[PDB]
């Protein structure tokens, strides 16, 4: 329930199908323009496969 990039309480809670944690969209955007990797599995590219946790 805390981000795998930096552990911040998210403003845009976001998941990637490989890592399966919940990170902040903004902190993933940093990591995924750095290397593209998922923060845990290091699978190249993340945001092109993003699951944003909408309030709906």
């Amino acid at each position: 329930m805390l981000c795998a990039i930096s552990g911040k309480v998210p403003r845009r809670p976001v998941l990637s199908p490989k890592s399966r944690t919940i990170f902040e969209k903004s902190l993933l955007e940093q990591y995924v323009k750095d290397t593209g990797n998922d923060p845990i599995t290091n699978e190249p590219l993340s945001i092109e496969e993003i699951v944003e946790i909408v309030p709906s």
